[PDB]
This record gives structure tokens, C-alpha cells and sequence, in this order.
């Protein structure tokens, strides 16, 4: 009866039963297809590889994640998704557990209403709720009056939370995220020569970009070591043996996070973008909130991208004011706690959603706005 | 046996025990709503905050005094004041002790006869009076012969007094008074370029209001030293570490309670006030008037209000008399210290208006005007 | 000798002699500057397109507005709009005609005295006098007593005025303005699933909101009626001939500037707005102003904000008052009428404060507050 | 002191001197060496055959381009071409004009790098610049806002341009080029029994791909006539008298720069290339993009590749925009025409880097990125 | 109903049927005509001898392969190849069983539909398929991803598989086989003094390939140890009991295979074939091909063709990379083996395109490519 906790997010969908601690399933949300082969059922080698075994067969595959900056945008091999995670990763009936669901805050509400019906009316979903990610780590930090800033691969959206009282008119969002710095580490590793193009090439950058990329503190100082050959410059192993020297594009990837316009994504730096959220929110409201800001999603896992955010955010504040750059480990899988904290607690058992009451009402039943 | 004294001013309902030194409660008259976010039973956050709560979270309310200038105008929420301050503030039984209750005097009927109505039917209040906050203030002063000058925060009222025998043909009363002061400080400051528009704004006005302001002794010299940039130029800490340098606002805010055509309220000053109702009285009562000129109420604790009540009152009076005008400490609290001290009179005890009395000849008993 | 009549609204900036009946220069007060290339003097593209140049260049360009809700708050690219419009789009010496300046209310006075310093030292104007505009707005009204509501894009005032006899202490200014109702609009089509972020897509969001929102009577009713898919729909063709199909959200941002708390925005509404500056003034001055409510600026060119301003102020005012809204057709330019109107007149000219007399008595000349 | 113009693209190189129309020295980038005989001195024949004298031993050389897609990557033979054309083909002393070169974008720095330090240390070029192909061909097309699709043997590089104003993030580059083309030639001339393995039968595979391969409008209908035989069938000499007859193999090698799948080349079509670079591209800008795309590069010389390019972006962009596909004639010099316009300015004048600038800085002064 | 598994190599023809572990046919694919006499019927001697009767009478004869490198180019020899196969060597009616036919990949499409013309038409097959061998090379390996580098006496093609995906853009074919070893044989042994230039003369060079030559690993130290008289000299007896004695000639045939310039056969080595082979395969997918490199085809039977196979691609390859050349005994016979497998295979028994077929869609049917 413990009710499962999808965290669907852009990048990988985690996934688990209430009440634990890590989720089960932690796979990457992409359908293969193959590229140099036919179809054909008669000798029936496959047709579509899910997460892991895309991840396994990485080179015959184009491999496509279906979700688009929180945006669904393709809905068969996301549900393929869906029945592979049910029957093949957690190995339980759907309509067993109640399945509580996470998305980016601002989406378009064709999206939440057609995965509520795809729950409802191809898997037979008991009940059901859809609760933004950002107030699920805040219920995971523990704490009641937090930003919570998550960055999870598609998208970069601010919440401010002042003692529970969720603020709709300071929610912000933006577009830049980790896939625009996996483009970009294409874009920059094609000056050192390495053709990177096929989403083979496209995972192994963000593999480079998850264990090789590090956050500096002052970038001009940082490029202004990056002219003599120093420890800047580091080696790394591809798959098939082959070495790539990456010197000053270890810090100047996440650079982009707080220097969009590299990228050409005209809009605010993230901490320009935390610090306009708390500029929307009323004083009174900021000094519990300059004091609390959180860090969340995987994006966050920066080395040193709490001492980016300071030094940062203080320029942006009055200097009489702490700023506590508060940034956890586990901070992937925020997310997925906050939503087993929830899906645990007695009082939200009130919020269920049914599929009765979706025969009851209708499909205009999941923007009713309740906690 | 203690008979609880509530002055029931506008700004802070101020309530204690009979026979005390200092309130217990000293706390704003504010309920505050919240206005981002709903009011579901089920999470169940609060509905409502009440003083000191308020004031804690001011930022994500909207705070509003449910008082209008004495008349009260809102009775569930002077009601939620009033069991709050019952039973989280003072923490006793209301029929353990007999309420003695302050107002302003010329009020209407039906505010007396209903909060009458409710300390008696809701609350099952023992035995109550109400008495006019003059009258107490000059009680506490310990003088027979004086005029009480109280000006809290919605009323400005004048009384004069004469070895007891209270004279009702010279009782006048005014609207000019600290809020409207907190309302000019916000039309003022929107030329030094700060927007202040909200509740939690208001509230931080009435804070520089409380702390900054002094008041000058010529206004007009005053304005002629505030062209080169001297010392009545001060900075302010705003919550969120916001800076705002105030000039000559500091003493051309108390500059409206000596010309109240500065806001358009047009009416006498204070000191054209406190002359007129001297004017009022007839001779052979006005030489023990002019000596024993009493302020109260938190308004007059602006620093330099008794020297510019001086030299002002002397130009109206004529320049043979002794125009002595007395401002103690604790003029916040005189209304409260004057009911504790008729609460604690044994000749008082005639005067408690029993519920067993308001059944015996109905809701008309609260106008028999005795002492 | 036709001095010139300058509305130096937020929005756009309207220009033109005195004694015509339209602006030459109708343009927006848009700075654009370069975002993906150098600035390089050498080839010298340009560096910066003012207006109609920029509205041509809107997508390479960060269009920026320098103003802010009637403070300037950006000097350079101000004056630059200034030598812009007196250079390319009237043609004119400054120093050959007056310059006849329009503002918002209440501002903070660097911003009037900083102005009054650059036209009279960096253009070396002759004369000039910088007026309210709903005054001016009520002169183009052709009428001597009404109320004018005038909410051009950053402001939204309102001014009564009595047969002349302008009053100080009733006038009262909010923020709620246009600029909010495309940040409103911007963060409602993210419902539909169409990204808004950049200052050509906020341009073109300006334009929708400009040619395809209406205001409906009953917003409740309306919103009934946009259940079913009914001629509420509409769609527009984008410049790159994308198709937005926009129901609902044709009536709902409007419905912000009758109810500000959907952005947050914490004050009362348009409607409440103008009944408590009603209610600020005194009896007698009412029956004069409950008949004659003038609307002026841009944003009251809403289909149906007549009705919509009836049957509201209506509720609010007693039911035997003829409440007479009033909005002419050209609501946008009737401050620039009016100060052609005040231009043209015989009896202004003694009002022309001269760059002799700024040396004469200083740069305190320009608040002595005459008509 | 007519600057040399050297378009160094993949295939030929061309260059000549500036404000000419055509260029002098028109000949392959090839090196060859014998390999069926001794390298002695003694008798000494040659050792390398450069270009046209390569073409002329065509049989008894190893024909090897030394640069590989934009990549010189083999230094000595390039040096070899280079002095070989300015003491051979154009007949003047490197240090008598500025040499200005061209270049495809997004090259690995060293490749510049390292030319500009041959240039400067072996020739002793008196000043030069490296300027990108696709905007000498905007340039050499007389217009200043289009889209230039690139494709010249080993690159396919797209990049818009908005009325100057070079966009950097919108430029993006693929490897299916005329290489591949040739490749693919090889593979299907196998269907028909023709053995073509050595660079002599590469270069005849080549010339067959310019003279004979035409491009079609519907690849499915052309198959379908394909079935029959049809005057799609076509003989062809070779230089020994052979006769080939090439049936659907005309128009099925240009059908692999639309389906870059049937060589397995995953990437995007060349009009999914042109369309991408329009979405990555804004709005306001894609109108002036889509009216002025501008084919470059010898393999757009296929008959009919403007039809082809037209009904495919239609199909990708919406139905209200005017697809005015231009492809003028000598795409094949066009860059080479831009070069002479560009190197005959008087205002790119200080675009010349010097030798001795070089000697000042140092060598990182090739990425200053002016224009 | 076992069906036939006719290995129609180059060199030798292998027949037998599905299910055994060795062919029953085993004889060269040599058509003998006589050269000394007349083909006269009356006494009729006979006219053609096939295979193994033709290396009885190996001297009378002008021994003649009918297939070229694959194309077989004479069809009435071959035809008489195959009634000899099926009434004198495997003695069935081949109406009785189904023929599984192999190939060399990229043949002219003229062969495959001519041959299936034939077995169709003249034979009456019931029904066939025409399978790669290099892919039968693999499925009799036992693995599913490997690269299968078959060298058949007229061919020497390379294909990599990737657990089934048969990838048709990375297979790639040569010609350097034994057929060119064995008249490098007899270019090399007119050095020695011994005249080889007859059909039966090419045998016994052949025979001595076979049974004399071994391979080296460092040809250039084994050509210095063939300069003193050591044991790389052998003999061999004629059959006419000639003896010639073969010294640096045992290494220097099988030097050919890695060094194919030596015969001016401009093209790569099989190491670089191979190694080209992985290079156009993508990465993740090179792991899996360098340590499963499989050899097959009868001119991988050198002794130390494995070892000489590596340190070749291990100076290619990154030295990270396991590389592991697998040659199992059977290499001559791992096609026939493999076809015997599928023809076994009830999944395989979709594949059988029958006769019935063939006059169902017409002789367009043998390229549907499938499994
Ligand atoms: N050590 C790391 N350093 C920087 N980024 C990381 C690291 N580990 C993971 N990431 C980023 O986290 C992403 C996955 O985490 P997350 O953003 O939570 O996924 P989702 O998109 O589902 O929210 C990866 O795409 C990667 O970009
Ligand atoms: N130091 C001070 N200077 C000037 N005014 C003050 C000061 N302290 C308090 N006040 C005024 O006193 C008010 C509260 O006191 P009081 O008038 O007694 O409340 P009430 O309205 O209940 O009578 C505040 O609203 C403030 O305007
Ligand atoms: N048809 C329309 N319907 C609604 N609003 C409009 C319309 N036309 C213009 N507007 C509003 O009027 C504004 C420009 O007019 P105005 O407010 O006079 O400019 P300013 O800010 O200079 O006063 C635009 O920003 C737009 O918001
Ligand atoms: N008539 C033609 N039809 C198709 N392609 C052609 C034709 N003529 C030339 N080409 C192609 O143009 C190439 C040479 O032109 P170009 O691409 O400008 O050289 P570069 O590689 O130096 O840019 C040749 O390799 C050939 O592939
Ligand atoms: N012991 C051996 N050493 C080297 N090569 C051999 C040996 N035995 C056979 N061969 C080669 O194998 C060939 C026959 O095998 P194979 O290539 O399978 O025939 P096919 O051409 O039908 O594929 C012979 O022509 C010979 O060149
Ligand atoms: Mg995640
Ligand atoms: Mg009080
Ligand atoms: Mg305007
Ligand atoms: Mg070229
Ligand atoms: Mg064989």
C-alpha cells in the first residue's frame, strides 16, 4: 500500500516506493531506436531499447529522450517508459500503489491532463497527485521557508516558500539547463578537435560533463591561469581508449550557467534569476529567505557551485544581510525523498485524487490547487 | 479578584490585571489574512494572525485594523482579538474577573451597547464599565483639575476636568491622529523615491514613524536649516538591509498634528484645539486649565512635543498666565495605569454594570452616565 | 515660436508642435542594443536604435525601456531618446522652441529637477514647464470639473480636479499598469504552451495584447461561457507566421487591472481606485465628479472598459447618483492635446520657466507649484 | 599591392589578386606520389606532382588531398601547395601583397594558429586575415541579411546573418559533403559491376559526379520511373574508351545530401540543417531569412538542387512566408568574389594583421574576432 | 528436407546437407578443357572434366575457374558445375530439398538474380535464399557481435555485427586474395629458376601455398635472418619428382597480404582494412569489435596469420584496448557451417523464397533484405 513516488524528471526518472530512501529505479529517460538495420518481427531481434539497455547498446541506437524541457512532447515512447518501469525496473501492478507525480512548475496543462488520463485510463492508476519538485526538496530539507532553485536538465525554476503559504506570483522559470551545456560542451570541444555529433557522442559528453567539469570562482582570474599549461588541464578514457586533453573547458561550461548570453540564451544568470525571485517576493519575506536559499536537481552537483552562488548573490544583496548558500548532498534525489515524505504523511491522504473522482468530475479535476 | 483593565485602543489593545504597574499584553489591534495561498482546513497552515503573529509574519499578510478612528466597524475579528487575548494572552477564565473597558469619548451608541452585548452573551463577562480614556489619564496623573490631550492613533480628543465634575459641553474630538501621520509619511517618502504601499510597508512606516521622527520648535526656520545638507539629514536599516536616508521628513511629518491643512483635513490644530475648548469653558476654571495641561496617548511621544505645545498655546493664551504643559513618561499607559487605579477603587464598585443587571432592564442600561 | 509639446510617457514618446491636433513623433521609448556581434567603431554598424529602428531591428536587439513607472532611472539612453526625437524626428533646433514636458504624479523630484538640468544645459532651451498629465488630459476633455484616470503603462494615477482648483490631497497613483498586463500575458500563454521570454517576444505579447484583448462585464459569466469552445477563441498569426490560438486569455488580462491580486499586486482595483479618491474628496465636490470620469492613456482603449468601469463604480456608489463614465476616442494623445492646448494659450505664458531664470534663482526654481 | 585572395577550400584551391572577377590559378588541392617506381636523385625525375600536374599522372601517382574536412592535418604537402601556387600559378613574392584566406567555421585553433605562423615565418606575409567562407559569399552576393549554405567537399556549414551583426550562435557545421558523395558513387557503381578502388578511379568517380549526376524533385517517383528503361539511363566515356551505362544512380548520389542516412552519416538533412539554423535562429528575423537563403560552394552546382531545396524547407516552414531559394551561378567562386570585395575595402584596412603585430602580441592574436 | 548448404566459394565449391559438421562435396570449381585433340563425339572421349576429375587430368587440360572474384562471369561452366554438384556429387533431385545459397557481399545484383534465375528455372528449385558469408562465419562462431574477415580466393571482405544489427555502411571489400598470391608465387619463383606459367602449373603453386608457406611477424628481421643459409630453406617434391628448394619465398607470399603494394595492388593492408573497417564503425561498439576480430575463409590457414594479425592492429589500435584475434580450426569450412545452421533454424524458415514466389512478385524479389 505504499504508494509510488515517480520523480519524471527531464534526465533520468527515478522511481520508488514511500517511505524509503533511495529510489530502486535510477535509469535515464531515452527510447532507442536502431539506424542500421530493418524491423522485421520474423527473426525479431528487438525494436526499442529503455534507459539502461539504450544506455548498453549506446552506438547502434538514436537515441532520443521524448520529454522536451518538461514539455512530454511525444507520448508512446514515454508511456513505453511508463510500462517499463512498472513491469520490468519496480515489477508491481499499477493499480496496486497510488502514484504520486512530479513535474516542472508553469507547464502547459495538456501535458498534466493527459498523463493524468493516460494514469487513469490505460494503466487503471488507483489515485494519484501531480506536486511541483521544488516544494518536495523543500519538504525534503526539512525546513518551512526556503528558495528552492532546481535545475533539472530541461529546466531552471525558482521557488519561493515562506512557512508552507506557496507564492504562485514569484515562480519563475527558465529554459537554460544541462542539456544547453552538453550542446555547448560540443560547441567548445570542437576547438580541440574532437568531432563530437551522434547521441552516442551526445551521452559521452555528458558523461564528461558530469565527472570532469568543475564551477571556478572568479572566471576572468581562472582564464587568466588558463594561459600557462597548469593542473587546469586534465585527460580523460573514452570508450574506445582514446584520450582528450581538456584544459580551460573544464570551469567554462557551467560558466554558461551564469553567463547565458555564451549561449546566446538571452535571459537572466541563475543568480540573477533567484535574486529577481526574491526581489518579486516583499520585504519581511527576504531576510528568511536570504538565509535558506536551496540548491536542488542534479545540475547542482557542481564542485564548488555553493561558493559561485556566494560571492554572487552577495553582490546582488545589501551587504548587512547573510547569505546562506545552502546546498545538501543528495541534492539529484531531493525530489524523490520530499515525495515519499508526502506520499507517507496521514494529512495528504486527503489529496488523492481517484480515478472515481476523475469519473466523478472529469479531466478538469487536476488543477484544483490544493497542498 | 483582580478586575481586568483592556484599554481597547486603536493602535495596541494594552491589557493587565487591576492594581499593576504595566500591561501584560501589549500588542497591535491587527488581524492579518494571507493573500497568496489558499485556506484549506486540510494541510491547515492557520487562517488567521492576531498581533504579534502578525507582526512576525507581515510579509505574506494583509493586515488590517479592524477598528475605524474608535467605531470598530468589524466584530469578528475584534472578537478574535478579544478571545485571543483571553485565552492566549492573559490566559484567564472572562468570568473570573470583571472587565473594566476604555473607548473614546463621542462615540456612537451602538459600538458601546454591542461590545456590551458581547462581553456579556459571548464571553459571559461577570460585571463591566466603560469609561472615557481622558478621564483615566487624568486619574493616573494624579491631579483633580487638568485637560487630557489623548491623541491615540485614530482620535485626538481634548477634556477638560475641573476638581472632578466633568464637563460634557466641552468634550471635542478629532480624526487627526497616527495614522493619518503614517499615510502622509508614505506621500512624503515617495519623494525621496522609496514605493511604500503595502501592510507590512504601513507597518515598517509606522516604525520610522515611531523611531525617527522628532519635532521641530519653528517649522519654518526648521525647513530654512534643511536646505544645506546638515544633521537633521538620518539613515534607516530597512528588514531586508535597504538603506533610506531621511531629511527633512523628519519633523515635517509631526508638522500635519500642527497643520492639518498639509493632508486637507480641515479642522483646528491641536494646540487651536486644546485653546479651543479652554475657549469653551467659562472663566475662573481657565487659570487652573492653563497650568495643568496634560498629554496623553502614544502620539505624544514625539521628542519636543511639550516646547512646541509651548510658545504656541502662549501665543494664543494671553502672555500673563501660566501656560504650563505637563507630558509624564508612560504616556502610552496612563489610560491603563487610570483603570487599574479606579479598578482597584472600593468606591468604584457601585459602578460594575452586572450581566445579571443587563437582564434585569435590557441593553439600554450602558448610557446612565454616572461616575 | 510653437513650443513644443513633448509627452514623455512610459510607453511611447508622442512629439509635436503646438496648436496641431497630432504628434509628429509617434514612436516607442525603446533603446535597442546589440547582443550577438561587436561594437566594433572600425566597420561601425551602429551601436544603438532608438524606436522605430529598433522596433525594425526587434530581433537582434535587447530592447530595453529606459524609464521605469515614470522615474527615469537611466540617463544616457534618456537623452539619447531626447537628441533622437529633437534630430530625426522633428527637426528642430531646441533652442528654438520652448519645450513644454509632461510627467506622471508624485515622482521623486531629482528625476523633474535632473531633467529640468539637462534641457537646459545640454540642449539650451529656452523656456519650459513641466505639467501633470491628467490635467492636461482634462483640458483636452474641454471641460473644467471631472475625474481623470489616466494609467499610461507604468502608472495608473487618478486626479480630481473641481472647476480648476486643483487638489493635492486627493490625488493618489498606483503601478498597476500595462507593463504588468504583458508580464500577465506572457505568464498565462505559457498555459497554451508558447514561449515568451526575450524583449521582441515581449513586443510582440504588447502587440496581442494591444489589437486581440477585449474586456468582458461579468468576468465569472465569461468565464462560464469559456468552457465550451466558443468564438472566445481567436488565433493571430506571429511574424514568422506562427498561429497562437488564444481563448480564454482574451478577456483574463484585463480582468488584472480590476483585480491586482492575480499578479500579487496588493492594492485596490482601478475601480476601487477611483471611488476612494472619490471618497477623499468632500461632499458636494461628488455629484460634480461621480459625472464626469474621464478615462485617458492607452490602456483604457480596451473594447468595453466603459461598461466595464459602469455597473462597478456603480455598486460602489449609492444607487441615486448618475454615474456618467466618459472616454473619448483618442484617449492616447489627449495629454498631448492638452498641452498644446496649455502651449498655445496666452494666459500660460507666463509659466515658462527660463533658462535665465534657472540661472537666476537655481535648480530649486521647479517646484514652486503654480498654474 | 593587390592583396592575394587564396579561397584554401577543400577541393580546389583558387586564388588570384584582389578586384578581379575570376581567379588565376583554379587547380586541386592534391598532392601526388609515384608508387610504382624509386625516389633517386640521381636520375631524378620529380618527387610530387601538385595539381594539375597530379591531374595529368593521374595513373601512376597515390592522389591524397592533404587536408581532411577544413582539418589540414598533413603540413609538408600543404606548404608544398602553397609555394608551389605562389611561385608557379600566380608568379609573385609572398611578401609583395597581404594574403587574405578563407576558411570553414568552427576550425580547431591550432589549424589557424599554425597557418598564420607559416605564413608569417616561412613567407613572411606583410599582413593577412582569415575570414569565414559563408559571409564572403553574403558579401560577394551584394545583400546583407540571408542565410549562406556552405558546402564545399568536406564541410556543409550554414550561418545566418541579419543586416550585419554576425550571429555566432546560430552557425553550425556538419561532414557530409562531395566526399562522401564520391564515396557513395563507389558503392553504388559496384550494383552496376564497375570496379573503382584507387585515387585515379576517385578522381574519375568525381568527374563523373560533376558531369553527369543531376538531382530530382520527389525521390519516390524517380525510383518509380526508375523501373522501366527510361532516358534516365546514360553512357559515359571513360578516358580508355570504357562506356558505363548509369541508369538510377544519376539521381540517387545527390538523394544523400537530403537522406544523409544511406551512408549513415546521423545528422540532419541539408534543408533540416538550414531549417534548424532558422530555429535556433529568433523571430523577426526568420522572415528575412527565409526570403534570402543563399546556396555556395561547388556542390550546389546539381541541376535542379534550388527546386529540390525549395517544396522541402515549404513542407518544414509554415505556409504563409515566401521560400525564395537564390542560387546564383559561380557558387563555385562566390567565396573567392566576397574575398576580392572584402580585400579591396578601404574600411576592412585595419583588419590586416601584420607580421610585425605578430611580433608584438604573439601568436594568440588570431582570435580577436573583429570585423 | 534437410536443405542444401551450397558454399559457392571463389575457390573451391562446399556442398552438403543442413544439420552435418563437414560437407560431403569438397573439389575446386574448375572447369578442364582439353588443348591436344578434338572434341570429336564418335569416339567421345569426353569434353569437359569438373573439379576433381579435372585435377586427375590436370596435365591434358586448360584448367579455367569460371567465377572472377566473385562475379562468375561464364555461366554455361558454371551451370555445368552445379548439375555435377547435384547428379554426381550429393546424387538428389534438387526439386527434393531447398537451396541456401552464399555470396561475397557487394556483388552486381546481375549475378544474384541470374543465379536464382537458374536454380528457379532450370532446376526447379522449390525454394532459396542467398545469405552473406560472412554472416554464416559468425553464427557458426557462436557469437553475435565480432567482425568476420573472410578472405575466399578471389575476395577478401570485412563486416562488423553488433549482437545482430547487421550494419550494411561499414562493410567493405577488397580484392587482394589467393589468386593473387599464387601469381605472386610465380613472379617469386622465376628468381629461383623454375618456369610456371600453365593451368597446371597455377595448380601445383597453389598446392605448394597451401602446404609450404608459413607467415612471419617481423618480415623485415626475417628477411634479415634469410641472408645466411638457415632453415627457412625447404624443399618440395615436383610430381614428376622435381625438387626445388624455397627459401626466403615460404614468408614473402603471405607478406603480400599485409604489404599489397608489393603486387601494385593500391590499396590497404588487411590489417588496415580491418582496422578501417572499426574506424568507420562508431564508438561503443569498438569494445565489442576489438576483442571478438574473427578470421575465416581457407587463406587464413597460414601458420601464424594470428599472431601476425596482432601487434599490427595493436600498433593501430590505442593501447588500452584489448585486442583479441580469434581463428578457430574449420576457417575453410565456418561459411558452410553457418549456413547449415540457419538452414536448421525454424526462425529462418520465413526466408525460404520460393519459386512460387518468384512467379508471384517477378525476379525483382531476391533484394528484399531481410533476415
Ligand atoms: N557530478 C556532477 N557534476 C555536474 N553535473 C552533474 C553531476 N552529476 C549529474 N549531473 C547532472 O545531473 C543531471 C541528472 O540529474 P537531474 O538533473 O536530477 O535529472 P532530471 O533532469 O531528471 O532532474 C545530468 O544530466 C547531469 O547534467
Ligand atoms: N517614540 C514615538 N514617537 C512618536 N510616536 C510614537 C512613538 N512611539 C509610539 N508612537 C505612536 O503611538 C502609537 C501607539 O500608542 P497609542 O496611541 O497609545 O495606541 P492607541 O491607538 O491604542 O492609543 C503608535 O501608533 C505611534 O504612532
Ligand atoms: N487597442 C488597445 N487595447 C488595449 N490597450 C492598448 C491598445 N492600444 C494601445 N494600448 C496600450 O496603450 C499603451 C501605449 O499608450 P500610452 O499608455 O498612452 O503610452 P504611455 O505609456 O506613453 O502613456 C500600450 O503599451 C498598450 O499597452
Ligand atoms: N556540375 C556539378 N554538379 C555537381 N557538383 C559539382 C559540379 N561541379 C563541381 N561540383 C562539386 O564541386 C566541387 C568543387 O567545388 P568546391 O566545393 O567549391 O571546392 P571546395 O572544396 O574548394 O569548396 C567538386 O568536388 C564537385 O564535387
Ligand atoms: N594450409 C594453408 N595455408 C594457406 N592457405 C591455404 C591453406 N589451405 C588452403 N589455403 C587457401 O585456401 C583456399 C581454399 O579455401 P577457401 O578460400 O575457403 O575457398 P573459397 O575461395 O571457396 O572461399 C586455397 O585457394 C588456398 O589458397
Ligand atoms: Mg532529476
Ligand atoms: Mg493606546
Ligand atoms: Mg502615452
Ligand atoms: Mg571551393
Ligand atoms: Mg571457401
Amino acid at each position: 500500500i505504499q504508494p509510488l513516488v515517480c520523480d519524471n524528471g527531464t534526465g533520468m526518472v527515478k522511481a520508488g516506493f514511500a517511505g524509503d530512501d533511495a529510489p530502486r529505479a535510477v535509469f535515464p529517460s531515452i527510447v532507442g531506436r536502431p539506424r542500421h538495420t530493418g524491423v522485421m518481427v520474423g527473426m525479431g531481434q528487438k525494436d526499442a531499447y529503455v534507459g539502461d539497455e539504450a544506455q548498453s547498446k549506446r552506438g547502434i541506437l538514436t537515441l532520443k529522450y521524448p520529454i522536451e524541457h518538461g514539455i512530454v512532447s511525444n507520448w508512446d515512447d514515454m508511456e513505453k517508459i511508463w510500462h517499463h518501469t512498472f513491469y520490468n525496473e519496480l515489477r508491481v501492478a499499477p493499480e496496486e500503489h497510488p502514484v504520486l507525480l512530479t513535474e516542472a512548475p508553469l507547464n502547459p496543462k495538456a501535458n498534466r491532463e493527459k498523463m493524468t488520463q493516460i494514469m487513469f485510463e490505460t494503466f487503471n492508476t488507483p489515485a494519484m497527485y501531480v506536486a511541483i519538485q521544488a516544494v518536495l526538496s523543500l519538504y525534503a530539507s526539512g525546513r518551512t521557508t526556503g528558495i528552492v532553485l532546481d535545475s533539472g536538465d530541461g529546466v531552471s525554476h525558482t521557488v519561493p516558500i515562506y512557512e508552507g503559504y506557496a507564492l504562485p506570483h514569484a515562480i519563475l522559470r527558465l529554459d537554460l539547463a544541462g542539456r544547453d551545456l552538453t550542446d555547448y560542451l560540443m560547441k567548445i570541444l570542437t576547438e580541440r578537435g574532437y568531432s563530437f555529433t551522434t547521441t552516442a557522442e551526445r551521452e559521452i559528453v555528458r558523461d564528461m560533463k558530469e565527472k570532469l567539469a568543475y564551477i571556478a570562482l572568479d572566471y576572468d582570474q581562472e582564464m587568466e591561469t588558463a594561459k600557462t599549461s597548469s593542473s587546469v588541464e586534465k585527460s580523460y578514457e573514452l570508450p574506445d581508449g582514446q584520450v582528450i586533453t581538456i584544459g580551460a573547458e573544464r570551469f567554462r561550461c557551467p560558466e554558461v550557467l551564469f553567463q547565458p548570453s555564451f549561449i546566446g540564451m538571452e535571459a537572466a544568470g541563475i543568480h540573477e534569476t533567484t535574486y529577481n525571485s526574491i526581489m518579486k517576493c516583499d520585504v519581511d519575506i527576504r531576510k528568511d529567505l536570504y538565509g535558506n536559499i536551496v540548491l536542488s536537481g542534479g545540475t547542482t552537483m557542481f564542485p564548488g557551485i555553493a561558493d559561485r552562488m556566494s560571492k554572487e548573490i552577495t553582490a546582488l544583496a545589501p551587504s548587512s544581510m547573510k547569505i546562506k548558500v545552502v546546498a545538501p548532498p543528495e541534492r539529484k534525489y531531493s525530489v524523490w525523498i520530499g515525495g515519499s515524505i508526502l506520499a507517507s504523511l496521514s494529512t495528504f491522504q486527503q489529496m488523492w485524487i481517484a480515478k472515481a473522482e476523475y469519473d466523478e468530475s472529469g479531466p478538469s479535476i487536476v488543477h484544483r490547487k490544493c497542498f
